[PDB]
């Protein structure tokens, strides 16, 4: 009754080692329950000479991917190697050879996901992609990078500079020694790309995500936001309006009563908005190696239960736009009332305006209900604009 | 090409299932090479109305459905325990797959139907909400705001500084509360969801009556404001803790630390906060699933059942690589708050921390961290009048 499920792993870092150990510790349960014996037949590694733990040394290690791609006995390829090139081609080859693919490749973007999903369907095989979280979504907003969020939390709670908070995040291992990918919003931008593809079924490029990191956020921004009733977060956002995805990652003031405002430290969250449903949010940490490995194995077991694409349309729904901005200006002479009155005179129509002291000869304004950034307009009226952050969660 | 189904019930959820099946019928045939035929729909009264007039066979006789041996799947969206549960038992015994979105089922019922299904080699798919409640191994504790109306009322009291009665009337006037709001206000609805959530989270069956339950009608604006100054909000929390083979489940007014993700959940929003392993805490937030969302889940479960049938683990990750807190209100206390505080320090058993607050004339409140149980009886036996005790959560 027991069929063999022959698999190969491409890569063996922390995620790959976890997959192996998870398969090992559950081998009897997978055998005695689901009438299938999982055989890890090959593991591709960069160097087969390296010194490795005893359990790993009993698997067949190779440095030649063709050995895996040409092994016609394999049912499923698990890729945990990373990279776009040549990784994506490898997976294209596997799918063309009628091999199911499960990938936890952190470097894949929507373009790559789409091309693999189609190619998989074309060849009648599964493609499962891992990136915990699974139509009518119009907007999502997320805190999608643990390190940046940890830093902003530490600045806010402990009243430290960005630089001090970054060093502390390094000391604790949240940040790497080159934390660029985190602090410049690149990681969050990649996730916005993926989330836009899953939410809207639209492919955008990484370069289409308007991106700004957190390294310019100061304690003054945080405290003035605070006084106005906001926290500062790095928000990855996608809005799907009239066939077009507008995607961004940037420092964003979030009203303190908004569910996102409470998401602190290394926690992440994705807040989802749709017609006509109420808003939803999922909250939790960024997956670790063990959690990703765990997801790979369950997907392995799901695919093995196979022996299908794609979603529902809900025009049964029938049977039943603005932006907000935080603007910091400096080298301003005269009073805060004068600054305020000038803005009241120059701004196009909007719902509300409030102004605050920011620093010596520096004021900040929160403006709700504009059609677009007033930055250029304020600049043309002789103000030095230090910066503008979007504002979310206004009621 | 035919998948013959019957619906038991046709309210908003049933109408949504129908309309979703209709608008996707072309996809489904392609996406399964089979034609879904809604062959019967059971309604309690054919002569009622308005959801519109349609093309399906409506019946008032459930035996017509249960005896139709051409059926493959029964979709139940009727509600009720009796005789709804017996109907489903009959279907399963007759080798019919069952998909149910019945809001009245408790863990006892789910368990008996799951077993009976497996026994007869057919699917049983259950849909719930507070998103479908799985949300599928390592869960030790969950805390939730599981009833919209009660949460709305507490939010209105807190934000607008009104009495419970005023907030309840406002909730009635807006339709959140019914004219008898007991199910909401006395925590019954939350308790039902604690039962279901405990069954899904721990695979343990508890009875509705095992949920220690207190509603919100005794929460006052004084409680809210004293809690606020102490650093807490007040919520109706449904909670399950799985310790040493035993589920302890409750629903009651609870002080929740303002930094806790649950403290921000306001108005009719709900949330389920899940605690586990070495993994981080997780939370799902949203209103109760709407009819359209539940209908949507029913149809995908319909399609999954159809693809299989051909039938249907917990991974084990084992591998390297609690005390209670209480808010106690005492009244008819003579002497100062410092004296009260010293008296509590003398009479409490060993504990982590104590803070005291003014509550009213000759009344003090205390937040106590690190006790094994409510100090209410103890404080009483020392001659104090305890007004009430609320648990305290999210303490760090």
């Amino acid at each position: 009754h027991m069929k063999k499920l022959n698999i190969a792993l491409l890569g063996l870092g922390t995620v790959g080692s976890g997959v192996v150990k998870i398969i090992e510790e559950n081998r009897q349960q997978i055998q005695d329950t689901l009438n299938k014996d999982i055989v890890i037949k090959h593991i591709l590694v960069r160097d087969k000479s390296k010194k490795r733990p005893l359990n790993i040394s009993q698997y067949h290690l190779t440095e030649d991917v063709n050995e895996i791609l040409n092994d016609d006995s394999l049912d499923i390829i698990v890729e945990v190697m990373g990279g776009i090139e040549p990784t994506v081609d490898w997976l294209r080859t596997a799918l063309k050879n009628k091999k199911h693919v499960i990938t936890a490749n952190k470097d894949l973007l929507a373009v790559h996901l789409k091309l693999l999903e189609d190619l998989a369907e074309e060849n009648g095989v599964a493609l499962k992609f891992e990136a915990v979280g699974g139509n009518n979504i119009s907007k999502f907003m997320g805190i999608l990078n643990g390190t940046s969020n940890f830093i902003l939390s530490k600045m806010t709670k402990e009243q430290t500079t960005f630089e001090e908070a970054l060093d502390e995040a390094k000391r604790l291992g949240f940040a790497e020694a080159d934390p660029t990918d985190d602090v410049e919003g690149v990681d969050a931008a990649r996730k916005v790309v993926i989330t836009s593809y899953l939410s809207f079924n639209q492919v955008i490029k990484l370069n289409d995500v308007k991106r700004r990191g957190i390294s310019g956020v100061t304690l003054t921004d945080i405290n003035v936001a605070d006084q106005l009733g906001y926290k500062i977060k790095l928000i990855g956002k996608g809005i799907y309006e009239n066939g077009k995805v507008n995607a961004s990652v940037e420092p964003t003031l979030i009203d303190k009563k908004h569910q996102l405002a409470a998401v602190e430290d290394e926690y992440n969250a994705i807040y989802v908005i749709g017609d006509a449903v109420g808003d939803t949010m999922f909250y939790g940490k960024g997956a670790g190696s063990l959690a990703t490995g765990s997801a790979v194995v369950s997907d392995l077991l799901n695919v093995a239960l196979f022996f299908l694409h794609p979603p529902h349309f809900e025009l049964k729904t029938d049977k039943t736009e603005k932006s907000n901005f935080f603007v910091v200006v400096n080298h301003v002479k005269g009073s805060i009332e004068n600054f305020e009155n000038e803005l009241k005179a120059i701004l196009p129509f909007h719902r509300s305006l409030r102004v605050a002291n920011y620093d010596n000869q520096s004021y900040a304004a929160v403006i709700v209900g504009l059609e677009s950034s007033p930055e250029e307009l304020i600049t043309k009226h002789g103000y030095e604009v230090d910066k503008v952050y979007p504002v979310e969660g206004v009621l």
